[PDB]
């Protein structure tokens, strides 16, 4: 009752390859909405999807990022 999630990135630092990003994950038919941050931030995905697909999307430069889990 939410589906939404935020996922932590590193790697990458430019707003253009941030938008190219969250397109990517617009793409997706899983996914509704994505706000997407970089540089030094997250990676957040609202819809009924994980970051596996937003994953492959990510090949473009390779990044890597990590679901936060505290439990």
């Amino acid at each position: 009752m939410a589906e939404k999630t935020v996922y932590r990135v590193d790697g990458l630092s430019c707003t253009n390859c941030a938008a190219k990003f969250e397109r990517n994950v617009k793409e997706i038919e899983g996914v509704t909405e994505a706000i997407v941050n970089f540089g030094a931030s997250k990676i957040t995905v609202t819809g009924e999807a994980s970051i596996q697909q937003v994953e492959q999307a990510g090949a473009f430069e390779h990044l890597k990022i990590i679901p936060e889990k505290e439990a």
